[PDB]
This record gives C-alpha cells, sequence and structure tokens, in this order.
C-alpha cells in the first residue's frame, strides 16, 4: 500500500513508517512561495525516488541534483528494515529560488520504521506463519487458506456447570489447547515515537462470537487476561522494542447459524494522537479472519469408539446381549440406568475439528423440561438450540446422516444430513426451524428432508439405516419394507405355517394368539400397510435421488405397522432397521416373529439377506422384560465414532 | 429420476407417468405365494426392460419369455410420448407355478403419460425456453444461468399512491411488461385420471417476496388473477388436455437485503389423492428459481439523460447558468422550486435490469418527517429503508459510486459504492445499518466506507468526485485540497496580490473585508486546514487502495474549510469538487475567490488543471441570491444517467 505523507511548510515532519508500505511525499506544498527548484539528502536506510509525472528516478544519499518544483513532481519513500536506537532515518529537502545555489529554506521528514504484523495459521498446518499474504481472506478447498477457530464448548474443570465459552474467564492452562493462536509480531526501537499506540480490536457484532486471551506470567503464577470479547471491543497493546512477539489465544463462542456465516475478524491498528477531543487516526491496520469450525455428524460407516446405552437396571437380557455384542469389537460400552430412549432421542454425537485440535461435541434436543448437560466434560463439548413449539420430529431419532456420496458428479465427502418432515402442503409436523437452520448453517453436510410424518413418533430411524459392506469402501441403505413382510408371511402360510405364533415368550401378548393366519386375514391391516409401503417408497425415491443410489445399494428388511387415528404408523413388531452398527457386527432388535422349525422366520430371513455380505447379525432382545410389545421401545443406544479422515475445510460447498 | 411403482397383489395398478422419469417396478410382491416364474406383455408406447440384479434386457410387446421370480429381478418402465385418447398404455405380468405353462394369476399396470414442465427464461434472452435443464439453479457470470425478476416498484397509474408491488392486484396490462414470464407446459389426454391434480406453490417465507398472476380473457374484458403471493401459498391448476400452456406473470416484491439473498423458488406438483384426512402425495415436482435484480447506482462517467435541479424560484443566475450549461448538451433539464438540497440529499437515482426490461429506480433517504414519493411513476420506481436514529450521514450526498475499476486483478465492472463514515473506535457518526445492509446486499457494487465524519455535514460529495477524461475510456478522481489553496494564495501574495478580496459582489460579506492577507495571517485557520488535509489524505489512500488508483488518476482542487466546536469542517468558500458532470461539460460551483486582474484566481487555477484534458468548465453561481456564504449551499442537482452496458448478471461477486 502507498501512503500519503506531506512535507510541511516549512516545519519538520516526524512520522512512523510501517514496513510493507511506502510513502508518496509531496515536497511542493512546503516550498516557500517563489521557489524554483529543490534538492534532497537522505540517510542510508531510507530509499528515495524522484517521481516526475509518473516517471521514477532513484536518488543518492547526498547528491547535488536539482529538479524543477512542480505539483506533479513528488517523492516516493521506502524502507526495508525497522529502525533501531542507532538509527537516524531521514529525508531532507532543500529549496532554491531563481537566483543563487544556496538553499532558501528546507523541509524534512524524520522517520521511525517499525514492523507490525498480526499473524495466524492461515495455511492450516497448526503453526503460525509470518504474515501470510492470504490471512485476511478465507477460502474453501484443498488450495484454500485462512485460519480456523473452534467453538470452545467443552468444559475443562467440573467445578463450574457451563461450557468454557459461556464466560470471559480462563482458569485451566489446558483450555488454551482448544484455542487458536494469533501472534502480534513487531520490530522497532525502544519506544514508539510520541503520540502513537497500537490497538487490537473487533466489531460490536463479532463481540459475542469470539474471545481473546493474553497469557501473563507474573510472580505468583500464570494468569489469563481476556482482552477482546463480550463488552471489550478494543485493547491497547503495550509496545516492547527490538523484535517482539505477543501471543494471543482465540476461542469461538458460537457455531454458524441463521444470520451468522461463521466468519469473524480481528484487527490491529497503529493510531496517531492528533489532539484532545479529536479521534485518533488509524495510520496502519492489519486484519486476520477466522472461520468457526462447523458441527459435523458421523455416519454409521465410521469406526465405532464408544457404545452408549440406556435401559432400566433390570432389563438383563438387553444388557447381556449388548455386552456380548460389544465384546466382539474393540469398542467400549457405557451404560446408564429424560425419556426411556433419551440417549438416542435427546443427544447426537458430532465433532468439530481445527488443524491443531478436534473433539466430539454433543448436540442436545430442544426442550423434557430440562437440558442434558451431564456429558459435558474435558474434550467432550455441548451445544443446543432453543425454539416454535417442539414435536416428536425434533427428537434426534429424527436426525441421521448418510455416508459420503457423489450425486450428479457433485461430491459430498462428509455425507448428507437427513431429517424427517411432512409434505409441503400437508400442514403436518416439521422439525423446528431453529434446529433446521442450525444444521443448514453448518453447510458441509448439506441436509435433505425426508418424509417421516406418516409415522406416529415421526423419526427417520424408524424406517431406514446405513451399513458398510465389509471388505469394501461401499455401503448399503437399509429400508423397512411391509411388502417384504407380507411376501414372507404368505410364503410361510402356503408352506403350512399359518398357525405359527408371534410374540412367543411375551406373556402379556399370549391371550391375543397372533398367528400368520390372523395377520394375513386382517383386511384393514393389509390396506394400512400397502399405504405405509407407498410412504416408504416415496422416501426410497428421494434417497436414491439425493444420495445418488441405485437399487443395487438397497436392502429391504421386513417390517409391519399398525395405523392410529391420525393415520400414522407404529411398529407392529420391533423395527429391525434401527440397529447398532459396529462395522461388520450388527445389533438388530429381536422381532419376535412367527416360529418355524423353532427359529424366528424374520430372524432367518434377515440373516439370509445380510450374512452373505459378510455382515454378522446379533439379535438383541429389549422387550422381554416388559412382557409385551405395544409399538414402543424402552431402550436406546448411540454410537460415538471416529471423525472423517477428510478435513472439512477441504470441501467446496455450493455458494 | 427413477420412481418406484409396485404391482399390487393381485389387483391392477393405475398410475400417472410423467415424461422425463422412469419407473422401477416390483413384480415379485404381487406374485401369488408359490409362483415360480413370470412373463409379460406391454403396449406399443411402453418400453419395458427386465432387470435381473443390475442387468437390463429389453422385452418385446408380446413375447412368451419367462424369468425366475426373484426380489432382485424387477422391471424398468419408460415412455417417450404423452398419452392421447387413442392410447391404451399398459404392462401386464403373468405368473406361473412349477407345474404347467398356463398363468395362475396376473397383475397389471395401466399408465397415463403426461408431460409437465414449469418453464422460465433461464438462459436470460427474454424468451421462455422449454424445460431448461438448469432452471432450478441460479449461477453468476457470462456462462451463468437462471431466471431474473424485477421488483415491481414503479407505478402504472397515478390514481393510486403506492408502488405496484404493494398490493395483490393488477389493473393495467402494461404492468405485465415489468413482470417475468413463467409458463406451465403440459401434454396429455382429455383429463387427468381420477384422484390427481396439479398444484403451483411457494414457501411461506417467499410469500412476501413474490406475486404471481394469471391472465384470463372472459366476456367483459381482460382480468388478472393473483394466484400466489401474500397469503396465497398454493393454487390448484385447471388441467387442459392436448398440448397446453398456461402463462403466468411473476413480480418481485422486494430487493435483496440483510437476511434475504434475492433468490426465490416456485414449484408445481402433481398430487395424488390417497383418501380423506390423508395428505395428498406429491407424485412429481418441478421447480424454477428466480433471482430478484439488485438496485444499481450510476457513476459520473455514464451518459447523462436528465438533470434534476432544485432551488428557490428567484435564484435567477443559478437557473440561467444551469440552463445554459445543459443547452451545451443533449440532456433535459427538470426544475423544482424537504431540505433546500433535497434533490441531491434525499434521493439517489439507480436502476434495475432484467433481460426483458429495465427502468430507473429512486432510492429515498430515511426519515424529513415525510417520504418523497412524487417521482414515483410509470417506469420510474421507488424504494426506501426505514431505521437507529438518522444523522446527516444518512443523506445521499453521503452516497456515491466509482466508475468501473480493477483492483489486485479483481474486476468491479459496475464500480464500487462509496459512503462516508467515522473511524471504527471513534464513536463518531455512521450511516444507519439498515441502509448500509441494503447497499451491501445488492452485492454488485461491493461498497467501501470512506471517512466523512471530519465534516460538519459529513458527506463524501463535499470532498470528492469523478470525471471522465474526454476522448478516452479513463477517468479522474477529483479531491478537495487545502494545501493546493494555501499554495496558490501564498503565490498570489508573493506576487503582490495579498490585498485581493474574496466574496466580491456578495453584499453581506463586504464588512468582513476578507483578503488573501487576512486568510494567510490567520494562524488557527492554518492549523485547522493542515488537519483537514490529513483527513483528505487518509481518504486519498483508501480510494487509491480500494479503487486501484495511482497519483496519475487524481487531480487536487483548491478548497478551504473552517472548523466548528466539534472540530468538524465546513466550506470557507463553495466546494468546487461537488459539480455537475455531463460528459466533457462540468458545472462547477462558483468559488468567489480573490480577484486578480479581474478574474477569480480559483476559477483560473481550476481551468488550468481541467481544460488541458478537454474538460470544459462552466462556473455556476448558486450563492449570489443569498448575498453571502456561510458554508451552506441552498441548491441541489442530481443527474439521471443511462445504465451500464455491462449486464449485472455477468458479474461474478465474491462468495
Ligand atoms: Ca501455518
Ligand atoms: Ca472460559
Ligand atoms: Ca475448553
Ligand atoms: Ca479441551
Ligand atoms: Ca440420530
Ligand atoms: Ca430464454
Ligand atoms: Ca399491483
Ligand atoms: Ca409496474
Ligand atoms: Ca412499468
Ligand atoms: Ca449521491
Amino acid at each position: 500500500r502507498e501512503r500519503t505523507v506531506r512535507l510541511q511548510y516549512g516545519s519538520r515532519v516526524e512520522a512512523v513508517y510501517v514496513l510493507g508500505t511506502y510513502l508518496w511525499t509531496d515536497v511542493y506544498s512546503a516550498a516557500p512561495a517563489g521557489a524554483q527548484t529543490f534538492s534532497l539528502k537522505h540517510s542510508e536506510h531510507v530509499w528515495v525516488e524522484v517521481v516526475r509525472d509518473g516517471e521514477a528516478e532513484e536518488v543518492a544519499t547526498n547528491g547535488k541534483q536539482r529538479w524543477l518544483l512542480s505539483p506533479s513532481t513528488t517523492l516516493r519513500v521506502t524502507m526495508s528494515q525497522a529502525s533501531t536506537e542507532a538509527s537516524s532515518d531521514k529525508v531532507t529537502v532543500n529549496y532554491y529560488d531563481e537566483e543563487g545555489s544556496i538553499p532558501i529554506d528546507q523541509a524534512g521528514l524524520f522517520l521511525t520504521a517499525i514492523e507490525i504484523s498480526l499473524d495466524v495459521d492461515a495455511d492450516r498446518d497448526g503453526v503460525v506463519e509470518k504474515n501470510n499474504p492470504k490471512k485476511a481472506s478465507w477460502t474453501w478447498g484443498p488450495e484454500g487458506q485462512g485460519a480456523i477457530l473452534l467453538v470452545n464448548c467443552d468444559r475443562e474443570t467440573p467445578w463450574l456447570p457451563k461450557e468454557d465459552c459461556r464466560d470471559e474467564k480462563v482458569y485451566s492452562k489446558e483450555d488454551l489447547k482448544d484455542m487458536s493462536q494469533m501472534i502480534l509480531r513487531t520490530k522497532g526501537p525502544d519506544r514508539l515515537p510520541a503520540g502513537y499506540e497500537i490497538v487490537l480490536y473487533i466489531s460490536m457484532s463479532d463481540s459475542d462470537k469470539v474471545g481473546v486471551f493474553y497469557v501473563e506470567n507474573p510472580f505468583f503464577g500464570q494468569r489469563y487476561i481476556h482482552i477482546l470479547g463480550r463488552r471489550k471491543l478494543y485493547h491497547v497493546v503495550k509496545y516492547t522494542g527490538g523484535s517482539a512477539e505477543l501471543l494471543f489465544f482465540v476461542e469461538g463462542l458460537c457455531f454458524p447459524d441463521e444470520g451468522f456465516s461463521g466468519l469473524v475478524s480481528i484487527h490491529v491498528s497503529l493510531l496517531e494522537y492528533m489532539a484532545q477531543d479529536i479521534p485518533l487516526t488509524p495510520i496502519f491496520t492489519d486484519t486476520v479472519i477466522f472461520r468457526i469450525a462447523p458441527w459435523i455428524m458421523t455416519p454409521n460407516i465410521l469406526p465405532p469408539v464408544s457404545v452408549f446405552v440406556c435401559c432400566m437396571k433390570d432389563n438383563y437380557l438387553f444388557l447381556k446381549e449388548v455386552k456380548n455384542l460389544v465384546e466382539k469389537t474393540n469398542c467400549e460400552l457405557k451404560v446408564c440406568f429424560r425419556g426411556d430412549r433419551w440417549i438416542q432421542d435427546e443427544i447426537e454425537f458430532g465433532y468439530i475439528e481445527a488443524p491443531h485440535k478436534g473433539f466430539p461435541v454433543v448436540l442436545d434436543s430442544p426442550r423434557k423440561d430440562f437440558p442434558v448437560k451431564e456429558l459435558l466434560g474435558p474434550d467432550f463439548g455441548y451445544v443446543t438450540r432453543e425454539p416454535e413449539s417442539v414435536t416428536s420430529l425434533d427428537s434426534f431419532g429424527n436426525l441421521e446422516v448418510s455416508p459420503p456420496v457423489t450425486v450428479n458428479g457433485k461430491t459430498y465427502p462428509l455425507g448428507r444430513i437427513l431429517i424427517g418432515s411432512s409434505f409441503p402442503l400437508s400442514g403436518g409436523r416439521r422439525m423446528t426451524k431453529v434446529v433446521r437452520d442450525f444444521l443448514k448453517a453448518q453447510q458441509v453436510q448439506a441436509p435433505v428432508e425426508l418424509y417421516s410424518d406418516w409415522l406416529t413418533v415421526g423419526h427417520v430411524d424408524e424406517f431406514m439405516s446405513f451399513v458398510p459392506i465389509p471388505g469394501t469402501k461401499k455401503f448399503l441403505l437399509l429400508m423397512a419394507s411391509t411388502s417384504a413382510c407380507y411376501k414372507l408371511f404368505r410364503e410361510k402360510q402356503k408352506d403350512g405355517h399359518g398357525e405359527a405364533i408371534m410374540f412367543k415368550g411375551l406373556g402379556g401378548m399370549s391371550s391375543k394368539r397372533i398367528t400368520i393366519n390372523k395377520i394375513l386375514s386382517n383386511e384393514s391391516l393389509v390396506q394400512e400397510n400397502l399405504y405405509f409401503q407407498r410412504c416408504l417408497d416415496w422416501n426410497r425415491d428421494i434417497l436414491k435421488k439425493e444420495l445418488g443410489l441405485t437399487e443395487q445399494d438397497i436392502i429391504d428388511l421386513p417390517a409391519l405397522f399398525k395405523m392410529d387415528e391420525d393415520h400414522r404408523a407404529r411398529a407392529f413388531f420391533p423395527n429391525m432397521v434401527n440397529m447398532i452398527v459396529l462395522d461388520k457386527d450388527l445389533g438388530i432388535p429381536k422381532p419376535f416373529g412367527p416360529q418355524v422349525e423353532e427359529e424366528c422366520c424374520l430372524e432367518m430371513h434377515v440373516r439370509g439377506l445380510l450374512e452373505p455380505l459378510g455382515l454378522e447379525c446379533t439379535f438383541i432382545d429389549d422387550i422381554s422384560a416388559y412382557h409385551k410389545f405395544l409399538g414402543e421401545v424402552h431402550c436406546g443406544t448411540n454410537v460415538r465414532r471416529k471423525p472423517f479422515t477428510f478435513k472439512w475445510w477441504h470441501m467446496v460447498p455450493s455458494r
């Protein structure tokens, strides 16, 4: 940048020069009236060019050369190194009139060069490079640049309830590891010249998006000063001479959302004191941008780490069988004895990542009159959105995400978020706008709405799931299918099994004596399920379109529903599609289907679909402890997974 | 898109087929239990493939071929032409058991193919093409596509006060010329099959962004039905058979703004009636997107059309001299006898453009307790923003725009909007957020804030302007300069002119007897103006940086200011920089500077700068009628210009 500095008639001008700029200097205005020509001298480390109407000529430190005084004849002044105490950096201009070669007057510019750079890791390698020329912009993609900031939503110490970003204080040194580094690098003499100061600042708007800390090491121990953030928009910096660095730590206070893109900026300015009651003049300003990292969901294809399970203390079979399942894997089991399903419905495990750090972050379902904060801890973060009135579609059983897909040649390397909804003109239920807006604003999972509102509870996880295909990079969509169930039952009936009984061993179902015959004869139930199959098929088509799937990528699992007064579906027998996926190993809800040759024909049918693909099936009984099944499951599971290997910032989301 | 349609055990299925899709058809679920194989027949215009686990084979209309019944063996069904009354389009599947070649059952699919396409001019040539494959997206640039919509902000007939978009009604046929065309094209037999209907719809959110009209031609005359818009989210379409087109007219109701990107969408769906109390199933949906055209400012380099002037009836010299100026050009003069400057301060002439049409649109300064609507008329539109409390910086004397520039290789083909502000930490005045947000949201003029708050009134047009360089494609920035003035006055003083008097002929200034000597001796005035020159120079640097300008692109015009109690500047003599620019011809405020040899030395100095470039100067006296000059101008001018030749939609704004 070129900066304007005029010589003053006829008084000396003293100026700070900031490296990486240069000055254009008017010598004409300072010339006494009548003066004809000028000459100049300058010191060793000041470079001076005479520019006569666009044409620039370098000038020696002490020459005798003279030029005609003209408004279009000016100086360009450059310095390549900061001043020291040994410095006298100056330019002096002499003026002459027509008669005689002795100067009639002189004007001069005394300069103090300093280096000022606000530096961040914009090349995203975790170390803070010196003055990245792109540090003031933020670009997506493999070739993209600009610095990344985490929302500091975890909690370092248990003694306080709230996440670390809720206040202006830092207690634990460990907190700083969650934070991005920003360094103010300076070089100069012992002191700034009289009337200058260096100031860091942010906008009022960004003041609830960030906080910035300085670490001091005084006598009695380390301390962390919050210098920018809520109710602090600027901070006057103490200047140290020589080559100096001030290290700052930056935290994000909130995720991208409706009305907040995720971009924030921090400035440093050299300000010049003019006089009392006059604002200070920014002489030089340097800017860095951060993008706050989005919250990202993990699909079922990612490696499992921890299986979280909730259930009543005495459901023994569930616990034994889940423990057995997880023992086949390298996962940890965590058990808790909020709704009965709350672990599945009230929380979603995502993560956040920056080049320096990442941790899992729990999303909490909208209020359940009380928030679930109990999982908040070190490197396990929390976030929530508070509405609009909440419906069953706001539960996170209604929130899932696909494996990475490519659609019409557009790649979605993090998969796509899926949420159940109702038809546009239906006047049906829909997830609250506040949560939908949140998921959309994260941008990197490009959410798709499915149709879940034909279900009483209304959750996409009632009808669909994804599983990896072992020994490959591929995956399958699993879809509930009533037609598969009817086909299977009609076969078994034809085979002479019509009297085969379901719900065997559930004592509270026994008096119903439900058989294949009894099911197939129920005419209204047949019509209800043909209609439910239309709802499933409408979803199938959306998924195929928005995920770029073919029929080869889909397996249909038999399912059956009963209709309520709102013409919405609830499971007739447990929905097998909502299953625990740990790589090749699948916990599948035990269906309690008709027994043929002392095996459940639904279990055998599901094994016949999945086992040839190398998937290993374990059926998990969560209903026996209740003696019957009315369409509700009383247990829940949630799997916490490793983040994607692909870095979110390498994605290029649509405008 | 592939769509799922199942044969039904064992009942016939009737379905609408929409051209541009195809069906995947399950024949397995409809097979009776025990059946082994199936065969099929189909009609002439239905194309049928047997797809066995991914492998597709075309099948004849009546063959005898049989395939093994499998869940993974399905049909793919395609049609290339809409059904007519002569059509019987069908596929029939026969099932066989192990014993015997006579069918044991059959299932069939009866089809009615129709074409449904919602079409817009997405290739931006003004005509509505058939089903543009890109019509559902909107992309910037020369290769970009998607349809454009004007805010219909003008007023067709004087009998109503409000702009045409304020209501849901259309009166004049001429209104439709402002509107974008959207055509629903259909092809099919005499009627849709039982249980279907076609519905146009928009989101609740877009309902205040658009309105859509259908033109009817009943008996007693043409009429315009508003079918989508405020409080109408959907409209059931009347289906006509054969090849049919329904023509719709679309208007935008508002400009892009904070929280509204400018993009809106309109849908059509074929809905299937399921049963009472059940929502209808969207079978097929087609979508078009519009972008509402932004409001665009015109810089001084664009051809002038009309010069608007306001002044008191008896300021005769001003009127005569302005009339004389405009007579040198091809422009029209319009005179009006709100503030004294209101024409300059309360209105800004912009425009809007779509491929089919464009018109000028006036922006009205925020409330002046009353809006200025008097310019609202046919193809002259109005828009305003209502705050925050208003200050002098909200006036449009504080709103200007540069000529097209390139900066760091980034092109700004429409120039950049410039608005005066205060330093960030100053606590000074700033244009209201509501107007700033508005200008920013237009995106194509990428606004820059300058520093105007050192001026009492606080307007960028007090210190700067742009002029074209005649006979070239180039332009100059003109900057007020106090240093230029002091240099000139000190010269004239040295020349023996120190007693030369300013304000000659202004009787109310006479007793002051202000001379060059009196000015140059005033020490505090010298310091005030050195400080004002620092403010001007700070702006110079911003303009050079953000407009990509060098010192070769800038001319300094002498100016002088007095300081008030807030340390803000007001003109000492009229600011010559704020001038009427009509191509080569410039109306320049008459300065009333010191007379040397019976000519104003400020006028002569300005001629010496500008005339060599082919600029013709006319000095315009607006102050003589007031007998004195206190720093306020009582007249205003605004020039309405031809829009840029460059089409805004060819620009590629930053993300
Ligand atoms: Ca780095
Ligand atoms: Ca904290
Ligand atoms: Ca932390
Ligand atoms: Ca941490
Ligand atoms: Ca979930
Ligand atoms: Ca077209
Ligand atoms: Ca209207
Ligand atoms: Ca109109
Ligand atoms: Ca019109
Ligand atoms: Ca203006």
